[PDB]
RNA sequence: UUUUCC
């Protein structure tokens, strides 16, 4: 079951710890009501700094599966990715899909979509934090990733989003594309405008 | 200025 007791946690706080990792992980599964009895559900946590990941080993498979809701959960300003190992797949008698919601929590998978929006000219200084809460403004999000450099961890000064009121998109647009801020200038457009 | 091991 091993396989199924795993989870990748990407975008992880540079300098974060292993022990840090876990503890932040056991409090926001136990303040969440996800841990399905005493003691810790996180077993364990692997880093790997270079790379900037890590693996988090659960004792259930039942919370593995819950702790999937915690994608897009902010850790030190960073949206944490936090995804299935590449080599599970489903057990017999197990649900893969989370049974919960945890409030707040903005998951970071963006399906390309009618209402995906693109969010490009960001100032550099701004982290995943702060610029979710600049598109919460207009209304709550379904999801939210801000587009980082993979080695050093800098911004790429655009990011995507979707809406949970698909209405919002346009309110947001209006808000936001071609303020100006210094050098730059916000474009803000459905994705689907200026993709590949 | 179109999301990264054992």
């Amino acid at each position: 079951t091993r396989q199924a007791r795993r989870l990748y946690v990407g975008n992880i706080p540079f300098g974060i710890t292993e022990e840090a990792m876990m503890d932040f992980f056991n409090a926001q599964m136990r303040l969440g009501g996800l841990t399905q009895a005493p003691g810790n559900p996180v077993l364990a946590v692997q880093i790997n700094q270079d790379k900037n990941f890590a693996f988090l080993e659960f004792r259930s498979v039942d919370e593995t599966t819950q702790a999937m809701a915690f994608d897009g959960i902010i850790f030190q300003g960073q949206s944490l990715k936090i995804r299935r190992p590449h080599d599970y797949q489903p057990l017999p008698g197990m649900s893969e899909n989370p049974s919960v919601y945890v409030p707040g929590v903005v998951s970071t998978v963006v399906p390309d979509s009618a209402h995906k929006l693109f969010i490009g000219g960001l100032p550099n200084y701004l982290n995943d934090d702060q610029v979710k809460e600049l598109l919460t403004s207009f209304g709550p999000l379904k999801a939210f990733n801000l587009v980082k450099d993979s080695a050093t961890g800098l911004s790429k000064d655009y990011a995507f989003c979707e809406y949970v009121d698909i209405n919002v998109t346009d309110q947001a647009i209006a808000g936001l594309n071609g303020m100006q801020l210094g050098d730059k200038k916000l474009l803000v457009q459905r994705a689907s405008v200026g993709a590949k």
